[PDB]
């Protein structure tokens, strides 16, 4: 392709999309609307309301002559001002500067105006050894490495932090300069000098950037003003507490030029009587007085990736507005729940959020894309559903999703979209968040299973099985992909044998049929091992890939320890089968439901989602 | 031997007995002081003040005829009315029945009136099926086995169980049923009808027992009032909060019959300024008058396993009498540090607790062998210190400790001394507790060594291949305990292996020295995988000599991930050393003390007791 009316800046960001875009011979150029494409016959107008939307546009053009159109008539007038995906480095996975641009790149053809990291305790701050410790912490010069890529397409870069609480990682440390900053649990001490020189040094490394505009947490602070600060203070008004902290915080902000936003949550949770989120709270005087000269020094962001209608999402809406005018929204790009995400359930609750969003003047959406527990996902498995939210903000309808998102990946979008079969059990009512049956049934016990009340032996199995040869096929056809859908096809694989052997033994114990414990013991457990440890292997390419090497360590112990209790049930078994015990003691136990979450909705499977209560029901962490 | 005065159950006593006593061809006849034994010519006289101590007074005589005594003239006086020993079944491990027999005959033997077992969680309660689940709980008629062997022996039986918190292993289970009883972390609801009706639940579980003598629990509630309770109800005064809780709980004791203990630190920490036990308090008006209506109805236990000085122990009595007369003491037995005891310790600061417990008139003193942070000591690690505070107990000094203890174990006391030696570091400062290498140099990572500034390369390791020798020989000399040793042994030149091969990769990498990081590579690490996974098969050999299956599980995973976690070693050294990556990201890191807790004493080592935070800087239970 040839260009008229391009910038030096925007021919280099063309030399680095070239391997998307594959323009062919054609003549465009660049001249109301946030995007508009119209030509035929080998002439292209193409022009953008926001310099980073050339790269939506130019994406479109290159999708549109793709599918074969000639004649190309395209005109989008976003809904938001700002789209941007928010990347977790604080659940293990730092997200590598390789996949940082790759993910930038990919990002600025879906028509994202900001790219934003997620950075509890991951980054350095001067005098705070102990910050970011063995974490992968990112390096200034690695921020402004990614920063200034993202510039490069006319994107921003807005940090996510933390001020408040959700510092666990950091504040464990058991020296005297950092046990004096907390207040209790993962929660910074409030009103503690140490702790406003602390989040100013947060300050002083990320005023390094260009970027003045920076999230500062302060979501999930739940007993705030309750530990070390009871201890000093006595008992206060928590509501006025939260405030006077986040004011000594804008207050740093301004000392650095930076604005400011913060997740919403602590206003509901403080002012309610049962202390949720969801809620519509009357607002004591001497609080509003407060919150409304906080209002204009602050955008609010409501988070919700939940919700099946509208209305839902309408009410929350309302209920932030009696509070402040300025609510931006996080609606989520689903991949926390394990080693799979679920694109299906995102698009289903974006759908709804986006008209939420038109409807509540909302001017910026964050797609969240958290990593809960360790961060087992692949940074790029959510690829469908960040497409997913920049058709609804740029064209309302997922009517080009397949379209433009082939561009964007190289690959079939509802190919991508088979990459959440995991999680996609037979007859699961499609509107339940969380239900990760990817996680529970590869990381519970063999001897001791404790989520196989929430398993259908046969029904599931044959579907991990169906799953693994459907992405044993798409494996083959998705390009630079292909390690996220090897690691999904192995996993499928894994999880249906492991629950014929669990589910076997379970049964086979039950009626003393002792020749079918044998022959599992003999034949099918060195098998599921192997599938473990190869697993693993695969699952540690794929890390390696997106992330640094910082953080696998908790997988490996999880892997480790998984294999190790595979060995522990063929050997009690081999010991039962001998004779050398008179029973397995294990077995004799009686299983209940792991919880009652989903009971409700009567299906079978749920949602769990913390290892360390899947995979035993001893103590592992406390005293 | 013959007999002459004994009842039917003490003739049964005795030839269970005769194993240990060795009384061979003489007469003992049963006819001012506690004990008193008196002969000569194979005809001796036997007489004690409490039952139990007939079994004491037959060891003493034993301990006289085996060290070539002809005539013997021997007269105690027991400073305490009851002495006793708790061991610990809510850390994973729980007892066996034939190690609690064994137990109870040795016991029996020092002269203790009772034994008694910790158990949060691991009893049955009638509907309560998430109470104990997959935790090994005992059944009512494993705890009346129990009872009734100490029965045999004229010892009483005293559980001690959880009313307020340390309840961790119950409120995780996601269950409306469980959560309703929920007040914040550990802590059960004050005030809430249905946490009443649980703790009515566990007096109908124990009221099925002889023994109407119960420990309630209620230490170490620190957030309590401050979760649902303070939504529910606002601020109230939690000093009164905790009389109104124990005032419910003694009413329902009183119902089925119950007289009750309790940890006393409660009162200390809500009543002193700093929030902390060994401090002064200032006790309300309104808190001091329901304190002693409630002091006449329960006996306060302080524990303290820390002090080197009669008087810090004196001025926490005197703290305690300002509350009440009625103080029992609760000592220590060293076991709760890992996988290797602390005996030499436990001695130190016994001979000072009993001069403090003498001085104060106490009548009980409970010698506590607790299991934190997953039971990994073997329960029989502590005979030394159980044989000390039985000394102490019955003759205000040690001088006959080595002779009784023969009588008791059938081994030399300062052989069996030796099983702490993974502990005894060159050079330690004798008085500070916890120090515990024996764990923390074991669970550490060897590419990310969180604990490598608290090493000595040299001078620990050769200490631990000292001791491997040291066990090795006294293993061949320990008869029944054999085991035990065996197990220290193999962990003793286990860690010398381990800290060679971690300073040695840190010093091959530093230099460049690829060709020795490849002979490490190739030789140790191989061999050090094969001494973990011996030691793995060595302590799960002694694991189930003493404990219910239910518990070992979490100790596969934690060795199953160290195993892991020395292959990836493996594989990243292989892969620097071929070429294949550049540099090893972990070794480059700057690796800073792990804690500053004996900094002030200019000590290298330190205390390092949660596995979660010894093994990873990463995230691993936390969202
Ligand atoms: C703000 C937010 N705080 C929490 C995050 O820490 C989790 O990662 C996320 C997904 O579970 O849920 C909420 S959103
Ligand atoms: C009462 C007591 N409560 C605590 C226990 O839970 C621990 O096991 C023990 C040893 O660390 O220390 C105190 S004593």
């Amino acid at each position: 392709a040839t260009f008229l009316g391009l910038s030096s800046k925007q021919e280099k960001a063309l030399v680095r999309l070239d391997k998307y875009l594959n323009l062919g011979e054609i003549a465009v150029s660049l001249v109301a609307t946030s995007i508009k494409v119209e030509g035929r016959q080998g002439y292209y107008q193409v022009s953008y309301k926001q310099p980073h939307q050339l790269y939506r546009a130019l994406a479109l053009l290159s999708a549109a002559l793709r599918s074969g159109q000639d004649e190309v008539q395209i005109e989008e007038e976003a809904a938001y001002e700002d789209l941007a995906y928010m990347a977790d480095c604080s659940r293990n996975a730092v997200l590598n500067l390789s996949s940082a641009k790759k993910m930038i790149e990919v990002l600025a053809l879906m028509g994202y105006s900001t790219f934003e990291l997620y950075m509890e305790d991951t980054y350095e701050i001067e005098n705070q050894p102990y910050f970011g410790y063995f974490r992968g912490r990112y390096t200034v010069a690695e921020l402004q490495e990614i920063e200034d890529y993202a510039a490069d397409f006319d994107m921003s870069f807005v940090p996510c932090i933390q001020t408040l609480a959700h510092l666990s990682a950091f504040v464990k440390w058991g020296i005297k300069e950092v046990q004096e900053l907390r207040d209790v649990e993962d929660i910074l001490l409030i009103g503690e000098e140490k702790v406003y020189d602390l989040i100013e040094g947060m300050f002083q490394t990320m005023a390094h950037l260009h970027t003045r505009k920076i999230n500062i947490g302060m979501d999930e602070a739940h007993l705030v003003g309750l530990g070390r600060y009871l201890i000093k203070h006595g008992f206060q008004n928590r509501s006025l507490l939260m405030c006077q902290h986040l004011e000594r915080v804008l207050d740093i902000a301004d000392k650095y030029g930076f604005n400011c936003q913060m997740w919403s949550d602590m206003f509901f949770k403080l002012m309610s009587a049962d202390g949720q989120y969801d809620r519509d709270v009357e607002i004591p005087e001497e609080t509003r007085v407060y919150l409304d000269r906080l209002k204009e020094r602050v955008t609010l962001v409501y988070w919700d990736y939940y919700q099946d209608s509208e209305e839902k999402y309408n009410r929350n809406f309302q209920n932030h507005h009696k509070i402040s005018q300025d609510i931006a929204f996080a609606g989520g790009a689903w991949k926390w729940i394990g080693f799979t995400p679920h694109n299906h359930f995102s698009r289903l609750v974006a759908i709804e959020a986006n008209k939420a969003c038109r409807k509540n003047q909302v001017k910026e959406v964050i797609v969240t894309g958290w990593g809960d527990n360790g961060g087992e996902t692949s940074q790029f498995s959510v690829l469908p559903a960040l497409q997913i939210w920049a058709e609804l903000a740029y064209r309302n309808d997922l009517k080009k999703v397949s379209e433009h998102f082939l561009v964007s990946t190289g690959l079939d979008f509802d190919d991508f979209m088979k990459i959440d079969l995991a999680n996609l059990l037979p007859d699961l009512p499609d509107n339940l968040s969380g239900i990760n049956p990817n996680r529970y049934v590869l990381y519970q016990d063999v001897l001791c299973p404790l989520l196989e009340q929430h398993i259908r032996p046969e029904k599931d199995k044959q579907h991990f099985a169906s799953s693994a040869q459907q992405l044993g096929e798409i494996s083959k056809r998705a390009g630079e992909y292909a390690y996220i859908f090897e690691t999904q096809a192995q996993l499928n694989a894994l999880l249906a044998l492991k629950i014929s052997i669990t589910s076997g033994i379970q049964k086979a114990y039950r009626n003393g049929d002792k020749e079918h414990l044998s022959a599992l013991a003999e034949k099918d457990f060195p098998q599921l091992y192997q599938m473990v440890e190869d697993f693993s292997d695969q699952f540690s390419r794929q890390w390696q890939q997106e992330n640094k090497i910082f953080g696998l360590d908790t997988i490996d112990i999880r892997f480790g320890g998984l294999l190790k209790r595979i060995k522990r049930a063929q050997e009690r078994l081999e010991q039962f089968i001998s004779g050398q015990i008179d029973c397995v003691e294990e077995l004799e136990q009686e299983i209940l439901p792991f919880n009652d979450f989903y009971k409700d909705q009567g299906l079978t499977a749920t949602t769990a989602n913390q290892w360390h209560l899947i995979a035993t029901a001893s103590t592992i962490y406390t005293t």
